[PDB]
């Protein structure tokens, strides 16, 4: 038995990790020019700008920050995909929330993550993880957060988390509150509700995709937000043959 | 009846197209600082430089190239990859040939390469692709590429394939070739062996995800060293449980 082709790509491959570390090598890059030259706008949408004609919060003279979703961006849930791999019982919810509280010794750093965060607050920029996580695990997930060696979060000041709102696994909330404490120069995550809700809630596979190419959402992409990979789990695992292999560029062998 | 989840990740999601557009910002960023400062060194390994101790061939005043593996980093291979969902056959060697000379009009750019590559051009930086297609099917290749909205390969001078010398897939050869005619600025891939042949060829799954974090290899990554995700097949999907889940990162539900 291997393990899903996946998981092999994402935890055991050469490959990933060198994609992983080139993500934090321009999001280090990006954050050290905006800390000498602070922009104007932050990397966090307004409220009400949709996907067509996306707007941003303004930077103003806010305390420069950078965010991070946690599972598969900075923290790689090793010990659960482990579980998965074996049991073939990923789904399972209250497996998952038994490792929310009980995992914090088999996670492992994303690639760079670790340095990324330390060079970040050398740099002067406050580290804040907003994650799916819930709120009433937060303790553990502290916990697990410095395991990876990623410093000490602090519920409510530097890690919000699933709960922490009544919007649920929407992020939207949680990214206005920190916008409004904040000028986020940098954004990392590996699912586009990492980024924006509107990815999500609606849009279908083909929609999402083309959504990243939208000109003033491509111009984020290595440019403010930073993406990892994640082909394990969540919403890059989706679709049917005709939503992955457009009918214009299919072939048959002879 | 789903693809397999790699292909639903990277030839249907958004995340994955974000992914690789903000590998494609990184890079024409990056060549962008060395076209107005030319560098001492190229981003080509030096020959009998080891992975234990890298060194660089020289920039000198030779002209300003990037390199680019073909499948799966500046071109996606749609066709194929659905006759491998559709068929299971994707190892199929005879197919894959048959697919080198039939499969110019089942070809799409990988997010942003079509961009990136008129850019670089723009800018006057000769894109040079070194692929392990075969010199035999150059020809298609070559309109594959065009079809791909990738411009005007030349087999030999901004071409290079497998079997263009004795090594066969080992491209150390062709990358020494083009670093003797060009400074290679960049270079960008999909598999580790897109940068080194000293990558494959004997390290084992977990030595080749080390050997992407010894220092001066981990410098390159989006900094001269390109990478595009490819979980659906090649030296990525490799490892059984004990390479991909390190036995002290291990876990089990309640
Ligand atoms: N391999 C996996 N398959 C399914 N869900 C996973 C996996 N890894 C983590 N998860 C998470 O576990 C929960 C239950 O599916 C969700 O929060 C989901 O994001
Ligand atoms: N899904 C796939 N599975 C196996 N090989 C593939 C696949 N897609 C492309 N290839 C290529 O097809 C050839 C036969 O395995 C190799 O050159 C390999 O790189
Ligand atoms: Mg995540
Ligand atoms: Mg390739």
């Amino acid at each position: 038995e291997t393990p899903p082709a996946g998981m092999q790509y994402l935890y055991g491959s050469g490959e990933a990790s060198a994609l992983s570390l080139q993500a934090y090598q321009a999001l280090l890059a990006h954050v050290a020019a905006k800390v000498k030259v602070r922009p104007a706008d932050s990397v966090i949408l307004a409220e009400g700008a949709g996907l067509d004609d996306p707007r941003f919060v303004p930077c103003g003279a806010k305390p420069l920050a950078a965010v991070f979703d946690v599972d598969e961006t900075v923290m790689l849930n090793i010990g659960y995909e482990y579980h998965a791999a074996r049991t073939g019982r990923g789904f399972d919810t209250a497996a998952w929330d038994a490792w929310e509280r009980t995992g914090e010794a088999a996670v492992a750093p994303v690639p760079g993550a670790d340095r990324m965060v330390r060079a970040l607050r050398q740099m002067g920029v406050t580290v804040v993880f907003n994650t799916n996580r819930a709120a009433g695990n937060a303790e553990p997930t502290v916990r697990a957060i410095k395991a990876a060696g990623l410093g000490d979060a602090v519920h409510g000041q530097t890690l919000f988390l699933s709960g922490d709102d009544a919007m649920g696994s929407r992020k939207d909330g949680r990214r206005a509150t920190i916008a409004a404490r904040y000028c986020v120069i940098a954004m990392g995550g590996d699912q586009l509700g990492d980024f924006s809700d509107l990815f999500n809630g609606g849009p279908s596979v083909t929609a999402r995709r083309a959504a990243t190419m939208q000109p003033a959402i491509a111009q984020m992409w290595g440019n403010g937000w930073f993406v990892l990979p994640n082909p394990v789990y969540g919403s890059g695992l989706k679709g049917g043959f005709d939503e992955v292999f457009p009918l214009d560029k299919r072939w048959a062998a002879p």
